[PDB]
């Protein structure tokens, strides 16, 4: 009789941190009865990642989050995925991050005494209204979870400091770059790709609210240095942009074709892109954990990092936002075949892309399958 | 401009272990304005101890709880708990325990930004379906309380462990034992007492799921022998009768006159016949933690305890479930003054009837009042 396991997929963002968690179930069905429930408001990305995965959800809820009060969420989303556990009689729920669905998904699960998996556990600010309410959310969470799968050591020490039981927590890794073996086709194309060779692409994102202003334009003054110093890079932002913040790029850049800005990629694209990247410069915490397991040298567009492990491990640089420290270390990377491959040859420390692999495993034990 | 303070009482027990605290608040009318509301369906008694306390309720709220789901309880009371912190826009709310209305009153305080206060904090079993759901209650309350009022330092320690603000975490002691210098009057009728005249009390008490089968069987054969051993001794077990009972009494314990199964006390007869036992046979967690505070030597009919505190200060003794130590343990007390005397003068750990001065002390000085 086999262990009937429920995947929650409750935002947008989970499908890529969820899919390849749901495809390592589905690689067991003879222990294994996989089944998925969709609750997002946004369907139309995840389902494209869903059927990339081949899944097909079991249950879809419209749970609606369009200026909706946490109170009406709570008690309809509780209701609905109350529901959906007397229907299909999961022996565990698995939920991620720290979501009012992830929250109230366990709480219903508790309700019917069903046991909860919790995907990416630990992370701690120990500041109950920042952020508001997802600290709470994920403490909640933490309490009701019968397994933790943390994504890195400080993670899993966090849940042990709150005397979390040692042998229900796992250090995984971040199943996001599970993700990657699925998603980065070696058969891809992209007019950003056509228009460069065999010449290096440097791809930069920015969407910080704290980088509006002086830091965009120390960043494209970098970049003009950086593709007039080396004649074989090409540089890509995918970015979206105000009419006059266009100007001040053009007039920083010129219009001499060996740099893109263009529309924002899907992740799909993204993954794609940046795994076909000679470097990258972001003020994205994601690419922080991902990029680096493509092989890719990741130079972050910030003063402090909140991924201490990637600095430790080398797969991380801080830039920060003057121009002069963005030219300084791109340029390194750029000039040094050796100390690029360095980078791009060193572990990536917040996973190894069998994050799954362990959680499946993990499950497998504590069912005694 | 007063600090506005909202106590919760959702439950019948709960009245007699939050009147004492609203007593307190009520103590500074200069720096506090105390709220109360009430939440219990069954109003009776709850009623007869705001009365006798000297207490209106601001707020009434019918949050139903008879054959009613944990769902529908906790969607219903989130809304009715969240409407009535609007309305009233209090600085703190006060909870007691692990009660489902606990946990969303703390979740109502949580989604509004108001502190939570929690009366009777850090009991943990660590097995969230025993008790079911009062251990994931607690867990969950305490995750969202910004103060915490242990009653001992070892619920204290859970906190602690749990990684909770120690500046947070104050021993307050219990606050029934607070109560009792308000409901045992020093005159009081009722026909136990009529009918126990001069002769010593033996007040036993006993929930009848976990005593069914030989443990009562026991019980009674061990009272029985009391009386044959004591003449001057009368046995009082407050039990809702079931011909079971009938049957097992009327087999073991006869006709003989001095042993009466009454139908069970209301809490202020029930203390004000404690404050007149000579000795107290007990399973109940709260008689361990009370009795003593009104001099009554504590037999437990456990051979396990979880109050270890109790045994350690000379105000308890285990006397397990089997026939000879109870009778044993109950006729050294009856027969030996000293001995008496000795448990009876010990010093109670679980308070010293100034919880409810503690709890306050400790709002004021949070809120720099
Ligand atoms: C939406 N703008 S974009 O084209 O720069 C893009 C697409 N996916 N991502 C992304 C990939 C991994 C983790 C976090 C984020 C970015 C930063
Ligand atoms: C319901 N049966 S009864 O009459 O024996 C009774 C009344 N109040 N109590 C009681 C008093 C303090 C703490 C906990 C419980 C009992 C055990």
């Amino acid at each position: 009789e086999r262990l009937k396991v429920m995947t929650i997929f409750g935002t947008r963002p989970e499908a890529i941190k969820m899919a390849p968690l749901v495809l390592e179930l589905q690689k067991h069905p003879e222990k294994i009865e996989s089944i998925v429930t969709v609750t997002a408001q946004h369907r139309q990305m995840l389902d494209q990642v869903l059927s990339i995965f081949g899944i097909t959800p079991d249950f879809d809820l419209n749970i609606m989050k369009d200026r909706q009060t946490l109170i009406d969420i709570t008690t309809r989303g509780l209701e609905g995925l109350d529901k959906v556990m007397k229907e299909a009689k999961p022996d565990i729920v698995l939920v991620h991050g720290d979501t009012t669905t992830t929250f109230i998904a366990s709480l219903a699960a508790f309700y019917n005494q069903i046991p909860v998996g919790h995907v990416e556990a630990g992370l701690r600010t120990w500041d109950k209204y920042s952020p508001y309410p997802e600290e709470m959310n994920r403490q909640l969470t933490g309490v009701m979870a019968d397994l933790h799968f943390s994504p890195t050591a400080k993670s899993a020490t966090n849940l042990q400091k709150e005397n979390k039981d040692e042998s229900r927590i796992f250090i995984t890794g971040n199943t996001a770059i599970d993700a990657l073996k699925t998603t980065v086709k070696e058969t891809y194309s992209h007019p950003v790709l056509e228009k460069l060779g065999n010449n290096r692409l440097v791809l930069m994102t920015a969407h910080r609210r704290e980088n509006l202003g002086e830091p965009m334009r120390n960043m494209f003054r970098a970049i003009k240095r950086l593709v007039d110093k080396h004649e074989d890079v090409q540089v890509v932002y995918p970015v979206h942009m105000n009419p006059v913040v266009r100007e001040t790029a053009n007039d920083i850049l010129g219009d001499y074709g060996r740099i893109h800005l263009i529309e924002p990629l899907d992740v799909i694209d993204f993954h794609n892109v940046a795994a076909r990247s000679y470097l990258m410069l972001t003020d994205s915490g994601g690419v922080q954990e991902e990029a680096p397991s493509l092989g890719v040298p990741v130079l972050v567009l910030r003063d402090t990092t909140e991924r201490p492990e990637g600095i430790e491990a080398g797969t991380l640089k801080l830039a920060g936002t003057d121009e002069e420290t963005i030219f300084s270390l791109a340029d390194e990377l750029l000039s040094d075949k050796e100390a690029h491959d360095k980078m791009s040859k060193a572990s990536n420390p917040y996973g190894d892309g069998r994050a799954s692999e362990r959680i499946v495993e993990a499950i497998l034990k504590h069912f005694n399958k």
